[PDB]
């Protein structure tokens, strides 16, 4: 009868909304189109989205996803045209050592995969951003990678000079939002790179922390812990810009609505002693077992008390993770600049 | 140990006498006492637990005063100014049996580690005491600040470490500052918990503080609580029961049969039941999430500039001075 | 460039046509006018520049106005405090020249590098400016703020960084707060000067900051200067100038003969023959090293607090509230 | 006729004071004692310091000084009696990596050196405490190694436990000094090392920041950018006790008594186209060219204002330096536990 099985509780419009938020959620292997796409590899079949060329490799501990998405699959999926690498120990601790010196190096390898057809040489001049507000936690990925990368300088062959660097802040405050501050220096500067380091939200939260997602298309707008920022890619600015993001939060909607899932999910994998047997359960569990994850998103939009959109979820140690983690961008960026476009 | 909060008044106890007693009855069950108060826009809530009532809730036997401004913001100066009136008042008043004279030293303590942003409460407001003491040109001699951070990459224990400086310092009040872990998300940082009863185990953020009480150094103990953050799996809960309550009464208390085949039978169950199958389900890693507001180092800030504000215009009024 | 100095009260010049003015005469000699003034514990100091006193005294044309309290500690309470009211009062009447309404646009900068003690006077005053900008009800939308560090590592001068947040936000008024090298230690972090010739080239602890004017960018530019470092040759040179001057008033204006047996022909050289000698002598890297309190951190969060306070105070009562 | 030059112009008093105030300086090489022990091998002159051996290596850029005072040398020279390791780059800037590199070789060597006769077992318990107040850049050393020593812990195969850290900050704001504070934990901790991290003060300016001093006998009252550490030594705890120290600043007068010396000496070495040549220069620049280092100093005390004595000399670029030390120290520091305690 209806399409949707929300149709009559959730109103059209708010579900439309967070169809919207979740196509534009940060982890590009989390639109519901990529992770239909893996499964459809069942020695190849058909592919509805026909955008998406998706290598799977894996080297050491390190998965590796390559994504990318042509002008077609963009309009079809909502995410800018260009390449997606995602780098993923699931294992991945704080104290992991070995995982992190592994993402060390699939790192540099992507960095220079992702810049091989920039034609770098030795006289380009490669502007590092850090985005975040430092004093808030799972944030300060950037500004804390950019206060490592300028002291990796003094210790390394890299002159200052050549490779400039800065962490913006929170440039609400002065009167700009980080796409004309970005643009404001890149003027200037004017580089022949862009990096930006910037926090990401995943949806579920065993993603938290143990991935790295690196992409020839920028910021994307509505990304980062605080929904709010803007474009900053090659067609915004004129100049080529690569984001690394690590996901540090999921907002906390968000974090419920897979909560609410995983009951549905693990129920129906007991069965018979990730599908939800939705005939299954739903006498116990009701109409909305049926539902779609935005779907249930538009309820809790309806439904909750406004302030648990201001709210996000984070690890209880992710001041360690940031700390590990800001090392890690830094060094592959360091030592890709070493190896690959200076020396 | 489901549905934990670190306010008092967020007990099911506490709920229910609270109940009972607006509903001009009296009829409470524990053995514990609970006026209610205003005072503009702060409501006051002193709360008295006997013996009798400390076994039954689970709640160490003390006083716990709880000031809350509901519609409080960071902008809120003239709700911010209240609320710290009412703090310097309920300061001398959970105070005043001890007898203090300008000769007794008070020892400020400020838990939290510094780089978690709801945690920093106390270490910020330790930093912004500290400045207001040499701000004033009284020198304040008689009373030590500290703010230990995080004691166990040392090898002590924050009991342990507060002690060896209690033990040194010899004080005769200890304040402890120190961020909560709540149940409500809608009551994070607008409301302070003042308690004679000190650091019960298990409270903060990491869900892992070690007793600071009058009966764990023989001082007393008062903490000063915000509580800035909920467990993961605890909003959860809230987050399901409130789907439930509100369509519930949208319809026309909550009506399980209406809703029921829309939202399933645990529509009917408590929070307990759906908080043990949410642990038994879940992945253990939401154990190690919590909750904040986005803005949370701005609550930082004003609460560590009220609390400071609070016990300096209290030391040097009704101790002092 | 000897015995540098950014504080104007400090250039030889002006040290003169304060002793002809005082000396009850008239007779100055640059074409610059000086009214002094004191105003309970603060020393004010008026001070304007024509072009004629421009190219004379090597610093622009423009006013002056330096406030001073000399027996100023970081716990002197009501020194801070006078010295606020003046700021206000200073900051209304260099700037009622320009009409400022509720509709102009204000930009405050706060320039410095934080990791650098004395030169943290500039972003912790931002941090200060911020948090109380929130902590008021008021949006204070026509007042924007920012901390730029060392806008060299992303390759662009302190200069370019300001024009850019200038061009976009086009401000009707810029302040900025950064922190001053002077001449004679006493001064360090007892006065502020205010002028609305913004800020000087090559001032700063690192005795480089590029021109920040109205010449530079088109808006009028107002610089609040903390006096906070000495640089190392400049405060040897005093401090020998000091041992002559002491040793030879506890003899019986420098007594150049009696003294010049024990400690040399050099006492009766004037401060930049000093200052040449040494520079010729001493070892280059005395160039990088500056002087400065030991209790200078603290000195940072008073001046931070101080003129954060007074720019706020300010634009509520005289441009907007 | 009478002993000294400034008798009756200089108290007493005073130069007895700084005469204090000089044995009591940070790096044990500056004392007078040992630059004349130094001087006097002409293939081996007498040494009126009869209780100073005095070992002199050079390996790559760094130039070595082994140290060691006996009972009876240090009631000459008043300096606890122990072990003195300094370890000096002369060329050494921010930049310079390889220079850096070069010192974290030597100080993991004079590391073991130092404490071979400890007899480390891989079931020590040891205690690395940094000394400093955060907020004063040159202070900062302390603190700013135990953060990188607290990171370095995640990556590195020392399990947290076994080497417990702490940063005491200023314990003075508590009612304790900073022995009391780490008397305080030592006891509950009950270390078999405690290794504590500082800042320190030279007399010479051309020092700072280009040298570390290792020492097994802890941390000397008086020392520190703010003249007032307390004893923190074997003698005071009764666990062994080694400090390693970087020269950080000068205390102001002392750096206005090197100025005016370094005009008597540069002015005295172009004559005929480090000594004074008293009578040549004594015409032109005075009697006070007959004086020692501390009675110029004993003078700055009675004449200058008494603020003089509250400033310190840092180099403008010295929180550089402290992240370049800060990492040195905790890197050497690491290394040495793992190699040669540990595994």
């Amino acid at each position: 009868h209806h399409h949707h099985h929300s149709s009559g509780l959730v109103p059209r419009g708010s579900h439309m909304m967070s169809k919207i938020k979740f196509m534009r959620s940060d982890l590009i292997d989390e639109a519901k189109e990529v992770v239909q796409h893996r499964t459809e590899k069942e020695k190849d079949t058909l592919h509805e989205t026909p955008g998406i060329k998706m290598k799977e490799d894996r080297n050491g501990r390190v998965h590796i996803t390559h994504i990318d998405v042509d002008e077609s699959g963009a309009e079809s999926i909502g995410k800018k045209k260009g390449t997606y690498i995602t780098l993923t120990v699931p294992t991945l601790t704080v104290e992991d050592a070995q995982g992190f010196q592994e993402l060390n190096q699939q790192l540099i390898s992507s960095l220079k995969d992702i810049h091989q057809a920039l034609m770098l040489t030795d006289q380009s001049k490669i502007l590092v951003i850090g985005l975040g507000n430092r004093t808030i936690t799972p944030d300060a990925i950037g500004p804390v990678a950019i206060d490592r990368f300028h002291e990796a300088i003094f210790s390394s062959p890299i002159e200052f000079g050549q490779v400039v660097y800065y962490a913006p802040g929170v440039t609400g405050q002065t009167g700009l939002e980080t796409g004309e501050f970005v643009r404001a220096i890149s003027e200037r500067v004017k580089p022949d790179l862009i990096i930006v380091i910037d926090a990401l939200a995943a949806r579920n939260q065993d993603r938290l922390c143990k991935s790295l997602q690196i992409t020839n298309t920028g910021i994307h707008p509505g990304s980062g812990v605080g929904n709010s920022r803007n474009e900053i890619s090659f067609e915004s600015l004129g100049v080529p810009v690569t984001a690394i993001g690590v996901p540090m939060v999921v907002d906390a909607p968000v974090l419920v609505v897979e909560a609410i899932e995983t009951v549905f999910k693990v129920i129906s994998s007991q069965i018979g002693e990730e599908p939800i047997n939705v005939d299954a359960i739903k006498p116990i569990f009701g109409e909305w077992t049926a539902w779609s994850s935005e779907e249930l998103h538009a309820l809790l939009d309806e439904v909750l008390p406004p302030r648990h959109q201001q709210l996000f979820v984070t690890p209880k140690e992710s001041d360690a993770w940031v700390i590990m983690h800001a090392d890690l961008i830094q060094t592959g960026i360091l030592n890709w600049l070493q190896d690959d476009v200076f020396g």
